[PDB]
């Protein structure tokens, strides 16, 4: 038998940003330009993250519904094991 982790984390750190972060992160896009753009209103809308509020993509493009209320990054959805495989 034995005992002994190691991992520690960094508490209430976020890094203030004056520029709104918009780039595109989600797993696929459809939109041609696959770009930082979006327009006020439709499914190629700049979409924050709900419960950080970090992440910025298009909402089609995060393969959500028609519709989705809010819309949450990865690192926030329940990922089922590490992004890296
Ligand atoms: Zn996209
Ligand atoms: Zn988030």
């Amino acid at each position: 038998g034995s005992s002994g982790s190691s991992g520690e984390l960094e508490p209430g750190a976020f890094s203030e940003l004056y520029q709104r972060y918009r780039h595109c992160d989600a797993p696929i896009c459809l939109y041609e330009q696959g770009r930082d753009s979006f327009e006020d209103e439709g499914r190629w809308r700049l979409i924050l993250c709900a419960t950080c509020g970090s992440h910025g993509t298009h909402r089609d493009c995060s393969s959500l519904r028609p519709n989705s209320k809010k819309w949450e990054c990865n690192e926030c959805l329940p990922a089922s094991g590490p992004s890296s495989g």
